[PDB]
């Protein structure tokens, strides 16, 4: 048996790789020690259970939660046990699995990798009574409302032009996070409305090219016309079933589907992709269709290698590395979980509705803002559109939900579709590289209003960086557009997977044998760039903590 | 705000105390991976002769051997992972082809913090030139590349695989095999043993996984696996010239013909042609979203220790982004297949060793080859004469046939990178679905007609879930050799590094979780694992003495 020696080529002894390994996952955990220090997780402050989560919990017939159970809610949130879990109750006592609460102790979990749970934060939400959080309810039933127009028909639809007008109109409007708007305040329909000012998210067709172009996966070419929803049929808007919902029961029954095959080509659509997805589905196609257009280079001349020629990457720089991150990176989640339950565990936008459709009934009273209370224009639309829906037309103002069995069961804040989103949008800049994000996409499309055929785009150039993030925030806003989440929701957990993917890319970056660094730019911009020893710059600032905590921090 | 005892997070742990539990529990983790590990030697098998090892890309003679000198610069840039070093390895060819790049030789030298380090496995010595264990291995893929267009149901009776299984069975060192599949009798059953393995489910029921044959869903989008594949009977690299100019690191000689009709997989060439163009982890990930439309993981999150209780369900942990994470993430694995490759065993591929084998055969070279190949009249005719007719001229070389224009990626044989990611992808399915759930038959299963253009239903055996995890994950390190460019030992030790690797990764990760909660699922060579919080595992329910999981055979 070996000790000093063995038939590898290592200039390390055997009898000293595993001290060298522990001493250097030592010093790996010390940077993130050090680097983090006392992190404060800071929520609203809002005492109103109205706005907290408790779907699935016993409510009385107000949609109002009881007490008891909301307590052992918070026993179970704090104690990371699966049998103080299972002790909270449940408000429909038929089994359903919708009704479960999906993983509250995930989060109490010290990963060795990444930067830690509590490691990072996002901001408090805005309060139930606050401008803010009217013009964000507000924008989840208007993109209710417009679902079956068609993205290129936003400029002339009605429904479309009265929802820029509308929410331009109201006081928290222009607070609301990375909002696409004039310098004069105003929301143009087609290139602004349900937008962000994340880079290339405002430039071109409102859908990714890497959502409409086709893909091809071991030699499969696959074009993407799904199987999408029917129009006009939207679900929870009958009071009864609405609460079901909210105590835990089973949905009312299936989506109604269209028995026509499309391309993405409105906010229904969508909607259904993230519906329909699978962690990063959309963005392993996008991963794919990149490659073939050779923005990552299969044989690995990308990183260090695109300056020297008798090497190519695979495991570091390579195929292997960007396949292996794109489904490593959903390790952000579990901050994301944290953030969710342990943190803010903030009210789902349809149980909110429930509080404004009785607010409006006058068998509430809650203290939502004037600019949403006393918003007709989008009132009576809503109004209009459930009575068509419901039995003995009988008027609701309940946020319409895209699918009948509403939210998933878990806190709204934030989006954990945004921030595996912003994890995935993330690993694939860094590995293309700066100087390749900003080459132009090649024969950009659009699908036609029928989403039946592509239609050649003609205008500004489509970088491929900002058709990454547009696809990170098309999956975002289309759970926005299902009914299920805020626009804070999809941005602040878009960022929360950006940080916390620069912090292990760093990280393993600092392991690597051959010299090399990762360049890319950020959702807000900036151009970061991370070192081996440590360093890291912003913009060319080099950077004054031991480890990356947000461009805020940059300075 | 600032803060240190309190903030609005309902954690037990202040806020100021966070960053030090995290180091602390990282700390312990490591500390159980140096005590675990230990001293872990790496043995390869000793020969010392240059045609026995990898050095495509370098500068080579007019009979396929490598330039001395550039080897030892091979060698010190492999050792010292530098980039730099790397760089001043000769290349035999200057027309700057991406083919000729070496691969990536610095990349083992990395320690991830998270599983094993790269140095902490092993993987046994390869079968030296002279042995009759390499003369069967190398015939096997020589059969193989014969048998690229039969189609799988003709098995057992086209003369050309009816053939291969008989002459592989009477081959002295074939029964030595990595998880050969033969019968008790001696003999190999064409059908249902020629080019399978022993590793639970293989061998029963159709050839190819039902995972590669039946349609998944992508965000809606259901798809159909008809193939565009490689036009049947043409081979590359037969001809010596285009043999030695792809040793020396120059350009493909030509794209491969393509079949204009889309197609199921149905034969060992279209299998190969699956592994030419997959990604990583595209098979497994197919084979994912379709357990889950069956229902052998829960999409829902009923899973793992939720299957028992009523008010949770799974998601991080135990649900679909537990699941999907691990695909990719387990990828990791590749690490240590190449510090295998070349910082340990450094083996030559098959195309190297039949340029060897050619030339010996033709007298211009001498290697002490086992009687057992030199002397398999059967394969010898049989190469002759397919090469013979695809060749210009006509003239004979007994090179290997390959299915791609390119030959091997350029870095060493053993193991493969393609097993290894497979094992651990096929570990990563296995767990998540449970032991349970993967005894369940397949529902629907079938198999494609002999032009693979209809699928028809199978009957007659349950073809369990993790059977057919197993089989798509042998099938891709198979459809390598079939390619012309691994052995079976590449593959076979391949899928048991990825899985011994993931095991690893998955205890580590689940002794973190905060709910009560283990991993329980069958290993490749039918044993039940079953992982414990407390950093205990039991192998067919016997506890293992070791800290750590270092494979079947230390459980004892
Ligand atoms: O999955 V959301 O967290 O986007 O409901
Ligand atoms: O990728 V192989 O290592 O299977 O050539």
């Amino acid at each position: 048996t070996c000790s000093t020696s063995d038939d590898a080529d290592d200039p390390t002894p055997p009898n000293e790789r595993d001290d060298e390994a522990f001493a250097s996952r030592v010093a790996a955990a010390k940077r993130e020690l050090e680097g983090t220090g006392t992190v404060c997780q800071i929520n609203n402050g809002e005492t109103d259970l109205a706005a907290k989560f408790h779907k699935s919990l016993p409510h009385d017939d107000l949609g109002q939660v009881d007490a008891d159970a909301f307590a052992a809610l918070e026993d179970c949130i704090l104690n990371g046990d699966l049998s103080i879990c299972e002790d909270v109750p449940v408000g429909n006592s038929e089994g359903d699995p919708v009704g479960r609460l999906v993983n509250p102790t995930a989060a109490f979990a010290i990963d060795i990798s990444g930067p830690a749970f509590s490691a990072t934060t996002i901001p408090p939400v805005p309060t139930l009574p606050s401008p803010e959080l009217a013009a964000q309810l507000a924008e989840v039933y208007w993109m209710a409302l417009a679902r079956d127009v068609p993205f290129m028909q936003y400029g002339t639809d009605d429904i479309t032009v009265t929802a820029a007008a509308n929410l331009a109109g109201m006081e928290g409007f222009p607070n609301l996070d990375a909002v696409s708007i004039g310098s004069d305040g105003t929301v143009d329909p087609l290139s602004q409305l349900f937008r962000a000012t994340f880079v290339g998210v405002e430039t071109g067709p409102f859908i990714s090219q890497l959502l409409v172009n086709s893909f091809t996966i071991d030699s499969i070419t696959v074009e993407p016309k799904q199987e999408t929803f029917a129009p006009d049929v939207n679900y929870m808007v009958d009071f009864d079933e609405w609460l079901n919902i909210q105590n835990g029961g089973p949905p009312a029954g299936p989506e109604l589907l269209d028995d026509e095959l499309r391309f993405v080509r409105n906010a229904r659509d969508l909607a259904r992709v993230t519906f329909t997805d699978n962690i990063n589905t959309e963005a392993y196609r996008g991963a794919l269709i990149l490659l073939g257009l050779d923005a990552f280079n299969r044989a690995g001349v990308n990183g260090p290698f695109i300056d020297i020629d008798r090497q190519a990457g695979f495991v570091n720089f390579g195929i292997s590395h960007y396949f292996r991150l794109i489904g490593a990176a959903e390790l952000a989640q579990r901050s994301s979980w944290y953030q969710k339950w342990q943190v803010h565990r903030f009210a789902r936008p349809e149980a909110l509705g429930g509080t404004l459709h009785l607010t409006i009934k006058g068998e509430l009273n809650a203290d939502f803002d004037l600019s949403l209370l006393e918003n007709a224009e989008l009132l009576k639309r809503v109004a209009a559109i459930n009575a068509a829906q419901n039995p003995n037309n009988e008027v609701t103002y309940l946020l319409p939900q895209a699918i009948q069995e509403g939210s998933p069961t878990h806190p709204s804040y934030p989006s954990g579709h945004a921030t595996q989103n912003g994890a995935f949008a993330t690993v694939l800049k860094a590995l293309i590289g700066l100087d390749r994000g900003g080459d132009c996409y090649p024969d950009p499309v659009y699908p036609d209003d029928d989403g039946l055929k592509l239609i050649d785009f003609r205008g500004s150039c489509l970088t491929f960086e900002g058709e990454i993030n547009k696809l990170a925030v098309n999956v975002a806003f289309g759970r926005q557009m299902l009914g299920i989440h805020y626009r804070f929701d999809g941005i602040q957990g878009l960022l929360l997977g950006e940080t916390i993917t620069v912090r292990t890319l760093h990280q393993e970056l600092m392991t690597f044998a051959e010299e090399s660094t990762f360049e890319f730019r950020l959702f807000t911009g900036e151009v970061i760039k991370l070192f081996q020893d440590g360093t890291f710059t912003i913009d060319g600032f080099k950077c004054p903590g031991l480890v990356y905590t947000g461009v805020e921090n940059c300075v």
